[PDB]
């Protein structure tokens, strides 16, 4: 796997946050905001070659939607998914949740299309519209897809909140396969890890199909024992600003973004094969 640069992914938590500033400071459900970060991450996909696909949906009266990329080639039964909400909370930019973890994915998908990478299972990323509303977007994407073609994945890793400014280094406790592989990343950096209805991976999950995933930890205090193994303050939330108006560019880790954004693309590359 290549080693995602992590310029690369903070250039596209920048625009993110500049279309929340252009769009009442928020990138919601059903505010222009979320629109407007749906076609910038489908523009930059489109031009590496990627099939996309604008899933709409209603909830609450207002049009959502999903962005689902296609890799073409691959094994079309085995699938390989991996994903990330794109919608933040109306009262800010959302740009550690979930900018992270959106701007994570789409630049391991773009450097899939630079490494020339022809995995042998099809790979297929996914920004989740709605997330905030209940999981909805991904609820209606794993609803909406047939049982022929669930059957056909392989996989679904999610990246919900990985550059929290207080960090800890958690691994969701799920598929053992996927577990192991973002553990193994992690354990040659020598940088310890923990294990982690609460994202998008649930839809996945509670039809069996397998999952994992990483986060940086949301509105809990980081304890004594956390803080000697991660570094940050004992005592303080792992992101102080979730949820919040100031979820903003200054409210990222660029340490755990650049290693969370490498395991990503390591996962995918290594379950991918
Ligand atoms: N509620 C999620 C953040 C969150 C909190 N705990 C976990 C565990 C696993 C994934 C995500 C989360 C959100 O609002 O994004
Ligand atoms: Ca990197
Ligand atoms: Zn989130
Ligand atoms: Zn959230």
């Amino acid at each position: 796997a290549p080693d995602i640069p992590l310029a690369n992914v903070k250039a596209h938590l920048t625009q993110l946050s500049t279309i929340a500033a252009n769009n009442g400071g928020n990138r919601a459900h059903g505010r222009p905001g979320y629109k407007a970060s749906v076609d910038y991450v489908k523009a930059k996909l489109d031009a590496a070659g990627y099939t996309t696909t604008l899933q709409q949906f209603t909830s609450g009266g207002a049009t959502g939607y999903n962005l689902i990329a296609n890799w073409p080639g691959g094994d079309p039964n085995k699938v390989l998914m991996a994903g990330a909400h794109l919608d933040s909370v109306s009262s800010g930019a959302g740009i550690n949740d979930n900018g992270s973890g959106s701007a994570a994915v789409l630049e391991t998908a773009l450097a899939v299309s630079r490494a020339g990478y022809q995995p042998d299972k099809h790979l297929r990323f996914a920004w989740w519209g709605a997330e905030e509303l209940g999981l909805i977007g991904s609820k209606f994407y794993v609803n909406n897809l047939p049982s022929a073609d669930r059957s056909k994945l392989a996989g679904y890793l999610n990246f919900d909140m990985i550059g929290s400014p207080n960090p800890g280094y958690f691994v969701y406790d799920d598929d053992p396969v996927i577990e192991k592989t973002f553990k193994n990343y992690f354990a040659g950096l020598n940088v310890p890890t923990e294990i982690e209805g609460r994202s998008d991976h649930a839809p996945f999950k509670n039809v069996g199909v397998p999952v994992g995933g990483l986060f940086t930890g949301a509105g809990y205090t980081k304890s004594a024992a956390q803080a000697q193994k991660w570094g940050g303050t004992a005592g303080q939330a792992f992101d102080r600003c979730y949820h919040s108006s100031c979820d903003s560019l200054s409210n990222i880790n660029d340490t755990a973004l650049d290693r969370n954004s490498d395991a990503a693309a390591h996962a995918i590359w290594t379950l991918s094969s």
